[PDB]
């Protein structure tokens, strides 16, 4: 991820005017929509948290957790740490990122800081559900001037995506003021 850290604007977009900041959400959402499409219920939930982080959840199968035979770490960690720009870019540019995967009866969790895994992906409990959740806190070392998520910028794009990905339910929630929307074509 050092090439991303060196020139963040070249991967994510302008880091001063809010472009890049919002693109971080859109990259995660692209992956969440792919995941939701391969499941039965087909819903994603995008939440703006009061602490300026965003989470994106899907109810798909869960991203793969098994050890990548070449890289020797979980497949999930490979996706997060190896170079759509890819979620690894989001991870590199987040001061914190939390990954939760529900798959094959188990909850799996991992935390990253500035793209660095804090421990290996780990099984933390049991579950009947399936899906993936990524929550990220954008790095305020990278993102300047515009540092807070604008609801309407996210809403506009999710609306466009709902028409293109018809049959996928998209929920948007703002925990700062309780604003919410439901896009479903
Ligand atoms: C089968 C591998 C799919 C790759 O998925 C992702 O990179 C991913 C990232 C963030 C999400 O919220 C969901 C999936």
């Amino acid at each position: 991820l050092d090439a991303v850290r060196k020139r963040p604007g070249m991967y994510i977009g302008d880091t001063d005017d809010g472009t890049g900041l919002h693109h971080m959400v859109f990259e995660v959402v692209d992956n969440a929509i792919d995941e939701a499409l391969a499941g039965h219920c087909k819903e994603i939930i995008v939440t703006i948290h009061a602490d300026n982080s965003v989470s994106v959840q899907d109810d798909g199968r869960g991203i793969p957790t098994g050890i990548h035979p070449e890289e020797g770490v979980s497949a999930a960690e490979v996706i997060m740490t190896v170079l759509g720009v890819g979620v690894s870019v989001v991870n590199a540019l987040s001061q914190k990122l939390e990954l939760v995967i529900q798959r094959e009866g188990k909850i799996h969790r991992q935390i990253y800081e500035h793209g660095v895994p804090q421990a290996p992906l780990a099984v933390t409990g049991e579950t009947e559900k399936t899906g993936t959740m990524v929550r990220f806190w954008p790095s305020l070392e990278t993102f300047t001037n515009v540092t807070e998520f604008e609801y309407e910028i996210l809403a506009k794009r999710l609306r466009e995506l709902s028409f293109l990905n018809s049959g996928v339910s998209i929920r948007l929630r703002d925990k700062r003021d309780g604003k919410e929307d439901h896009f479903h074509y």
